[PDB]
């Protein structure tokens, strides 16, 4: 949950 999508974190964060 750095800033990108809510789903993004799983992607990289």
């Amino acid at each position: 949950v750095r800033r990108y999508p809510w789903w993004w974190p799983y992607l990289r964060r």
